[PDB]
């Protein structure tokens, strides 16, 4: 006993057992099915027309099977329309944000079956989707860039960014054995679903490793965009990263939850070896409604490597 959904681009259908599993208090497979059908109507305007007719009894097998069947047969109809003069769906484009959010929800739920082994507090960043999205809007990125998430967890922020941007490569690095294991599954599931919807992504890799290691020094030195959720790192790790940041090329960016250099920073003669000297540090606007683990309106920081701040001080003395 089963329900199946045909891929709009000929990939292996998606197959769900019945009764349909529940994922957590707020997500189940019924609604995964309903949403998936609606995003595919958004990809294909003709399907929207044919499907025009749709609430459903998610508990009733045959009320669900009707919806599936009506969806599968309209897909057949559509592939037939592409055999004619009509042109196939613009293939290897990138997913809209709405769709990406659905996809990453799907991938997670198919990959992290026991979310109980991920322990009370927010240290892995579960609903940071919108946040990363805002960040992706502000920090323009081009095919010249390299991106790294430092302490990449199960991998969701690497996948979101690789999907959204066109950097020449996207890296994630994780130290702990459990999430690196989950990240292997996440990577699989993501590739499969992205094919299923017929959507393109940038190159990305999910590695195992310590970002404080010797190999990672010059790796960090050559990365142009670094995302780092450093809220729970503690003072010693911050200090080590600061060192590694000193070797970064000009223009390099660092976006974080805690600042690595003060906002009010005027160079004087007692602070000459501070990282402050080599970087611009702004505070970014948070999203109305998001809160930190301290029940607190959040705040985030953009650091740009700009050495001309220093050059200027070695002229204010030649004055
Ligand atoms: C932060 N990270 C998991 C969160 C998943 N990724 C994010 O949240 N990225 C992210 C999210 C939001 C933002 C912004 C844009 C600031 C909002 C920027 C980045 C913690 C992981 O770091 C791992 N970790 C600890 N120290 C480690 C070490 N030295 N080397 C390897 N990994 C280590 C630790 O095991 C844990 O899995």
């Amino acid at each position: 006993l089963e329900l199946r959904l045909k891929s709009p681009v000929g990939a292996e259908p998606a197959v769900y057992p019945w009764p349909l599993p529940v994922y957590d208090k707020h997500h189940d497979a019924a609604h995964e099915i309903i949403e998936t059908i609606r995003w595919v109507c958004e990809e294909i305007p003709d399907l929207k027309l044919a499907m025009e007719n749709y609430d459903y009894d998610t508990k009733s097998f045959e009320s669900m099977q009707r919806l599936c069947d009506k969806y599968n047969r309209a897909i057949d109809s559509i592939h037939q329309l592409w055999k004619g003069t009509t042109q196939p769906m613009k293939l290897n484009t990138r997913p809209s944000t709405g769709l990406l959010r659905h996809i990453l929800q799907q991938v997670y739920n198919h990959s992290v079956t026991d979310p109980e082994k991920l322990n009370s507090p927010e240290v892995y960043g579960e609903t940071s989707f919108d946040l990363v999205a805002q960040m992706i809007d502000e920090i323009k990125m081009t095919d010249d860039d390299l991106f790294v998430d430092l302490g990449s967890g199960v991998g969701q922020v690497v996948l979101q960014v690789a999907a959204a941007t066109n950097c020449k490569h996207h890296y994630g690095v994780e130290k702990a054995d459990i999430p690196a294991k989950y990240a292997e599954t996440m990577d699989r599931e993501f590739r499969k679903w992205m094919k299923w919807y017929g959507k393109k992504h940038a190159e990305y890799t999910l590695e195992r490793g310590d970002f404080l290691s010797e190999e990672w020094r010059e790796r960090i030195a050559n990365t142009s965009v670094i995302f780092v959720n450093n809220f729970a790192f503690g003072p010693e790790v911050d200090h080590q990263l600061k060192e590694r940041f000193a070797n970064m090329k000009e223009g390099g960016r660092i976006v974080s939850s805690k600042p690595f250099a003060p906002l009010n920073f005027r160079i004087n003669s007692r602070n000459l070896s501070d990282i402050g000297t080599i970087m611009r540090v702004v505070e970014l606007s948070p999203l109305k409604g998001s809160v930190s683990w301290t029940g607190k309106p959040v705040s985030y920081y953009l650091h740009t490597i700009d050495r001309t701040i220093l050059e200027n001080y070695f002229s204010s003395l030649k004055n």
